């Protein structure tokens, strides 16, 4: 099988212990509230920050090129999701990452300073097709439970996107078409099991003193 499948089937188990998330479920249901909401889109920020930073560097490093289209930053979206969440920009100065976000940031500050391109690539799939595939349904359930605005669920709805679909087929099939040598796809592979880890820990630490 090509590069995509076997991302997807080598993570399928963390993406369903992924959705059984004590935090996440919670919040999915409508157990929590905006303010948990906000939490969470604060703690990504944060890593979403660091996430552009690796990107920009293995783009400026030529590999990969056209998988890492800029169309897809999320950390100014988020910024401005979170202006509103917060009803001002305080919150820049505030923010405090969790012990999972400083392990997933020192990570993708580590992938950026070795211009990692495999890994990187990894950490690309599992964000960025995440959201494409499933940004849709967690805003909504953010709506209906919540009442959250739309103009404050920006980041689940990527602009410079028409045909949502054919994106996310091409995207595949730019995974299928990279250019690997036997380790470095071990080393992919590996990274997105976890890069699965890390959010994983970041929903742990949110739902900590609840
Ligand atoms: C309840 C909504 C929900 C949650 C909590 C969730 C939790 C997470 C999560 C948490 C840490 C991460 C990193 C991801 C990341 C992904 N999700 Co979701 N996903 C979600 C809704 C979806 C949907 C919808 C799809 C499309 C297929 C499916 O599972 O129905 C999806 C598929 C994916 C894929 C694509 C697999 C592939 O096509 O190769 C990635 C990557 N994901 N997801
Ligand atoms: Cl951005």
């Amino acid at each position: 099988a090509g590069l995509a499948v076997e991302l997807k089937q080598s993570t399928a188990q963390a993406h369903e212990k992924a959705e059984h998330s004590t935090f996440m479920s919670d919040l999915l249901k409508g157990r929590l509230g905006v303010a948990e909401f906000t939490r969470l889109q604060e703690q990504a920020w944060l890593f979403y920050t660091a996430l552009e930073q690796a990107v920009d560097a293995v783009r400026a490093s030529g590999f990969a090129e056209s998988l890492l289209d800029p169309a897809l930053n999320r950390a100014e979206v988020l910024a401005r999701d979170l202006d509103k969440l917060n009803g001002s920009s305080e919150w820049r100065s505030r923010i405090t990452a969790s012990p999972a976000v400083i392990d997933y940031v020192n990570r993708l500050e580590e992938i950026r300073d070795n211009v990692d391109g495999p890994a990187l690539v990894a950490h690309h799939y599992v964000r960025y097709l995440g959201d494409l595939s499933g940004g849709q349904v967690i805003a909504r359930m953010m709506q209906r439970h919540y009442g959250v605005d739309p103009e404050a669920l920006g980041f689940y709805h990527f602009e410079g996107i028409a045909k949502l679909k054919v994106y996310k087929d091409e995207y595949r099939e730019k995974l299928n078409n990279l250019e690997l040598s036997d380790e470095q796809r071990e080393h992919l592979l590996k990274e997105a099991t976890d890069a699965f880890v890390f959010n994983h820990q970041v929903f742990a630490d949110l739902g900590k003193g609840l």
